């Protein structure tokens, strides 16, 4: 089809490799390109470990209000949140807003450890359906993206369904369900990436990532005016491994959608 051309078109343009998948739920249509090779997943990965502790809470009541303590040996890189408590607390919900709204990358730390490890993680992930995601690393190590290493990795047409599960679906309550969707609109990382392919006037909910190998992703709901929502995974990954991001590059497959479908 003439969208699938135009990314192709993109990936070339690009000098890396792109990764897109489309849901409309309009119909139930599906768009892929590189749909079933996988990607270094980055910080797209805290979606899930989001989730995963959303359906806990379904059953311990309170447990999104509960304090964790954050302490010196959880400070990594980038947590532009957490630093601010060291030596105190948050809560779960703020921990999960700071990973998905900020992608503070302690915070994450903090959700893989209150599910047991990154096996932990992948286990929702299974409970849900998803039968490709996989997490094998904390925060710090995930995004290393070296090629070829299946560590951290999904594909677009998984991820795509796992979001559209996440929140269109039924995979977490109505409650926990609404709480997500609340936290991706309320992104702040990414206006330079499909937001920024899409028109101003639709709503968007979504987690971007980045890497090592230039590796630059984006995950999304989109609600647009006129038509039912679209679920879009844009990944991307290049060969040097001090590649800069191409967040342009997530933009422009989201314009080529926007337009074309
Ligand atoms: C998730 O993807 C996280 N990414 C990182 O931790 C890394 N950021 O490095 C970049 C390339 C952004 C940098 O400025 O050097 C990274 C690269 S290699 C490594 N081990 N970690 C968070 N997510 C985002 C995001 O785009 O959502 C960031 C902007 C960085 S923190």
């Amino acid at each position: 089809s003439a969208v699938q051309q135009k990314l192709a078109a993109l990936e070339k343009s690009s000098g890396g490799r792109l990764g897109v998948a489309l849901i409309d739920t309009a119909d139930n249509t599906q768009v892929l390109y590189r749909g079933d090779e996988r990607f270094p997943m980055c910080s797209t990965s805290k979606v899930m470990a989001a989730a995963a502790v959303l359906k806990q809470s379904e059953t311990q009541k309170q447990l999104l209000n509960q304090p964790v303590e954050i302490k010196p040996a959880d400070l990594v890189n980038y947590n532009p949140i957490a630093e601010k408590h060291v030596n105190g607390t948050m809560t779960l919900a703020e921990l999960s807003a700071a990973a998905l709204q900020y992608s503070d990358n302690t915070a994450m730390n903090k959700l893989i450890a209150q599910l047991g490890g990154p096996g932990g993680v992948t286990a929702f992930a299974r409970a849900i359906g998803d039968e490709t995601f996989r997490l094998d690393r904390t925060a710090s190590t995930l995004n290393t993206a070296i090629p070829g290493d299946p560590r951290d990795t999904t594909t677009p047409r998984a991820m795509a369904q796992t979001l559209r599960q996440l929140t269109l679906g039924h995979a977490l309550g109505e409650t926990q369900r609404a709480q997500l969707v609340t936290w991706l609109k309320g992104n702040t990382t990414g206006a330079a990436s499909i937001r920024a392919g899409l028109p101003t006037s639709w709503t968007v909910g979504d987690k971007t990532g980045s890497g090592g190998y230039g590796t630059t992703n984006d995950i999304a709901v989109i609600w647009p005016q006129g038509r039912a929502p679209l679920v879009l995974v844009t990944y991307f990954t290049q060969p040097q491994q001090n590649a800069e991001s191409r967040r342009d590059v997530l933009a422009s497959a989201a314009r080529i959608i926007a337009e074309g479908l």
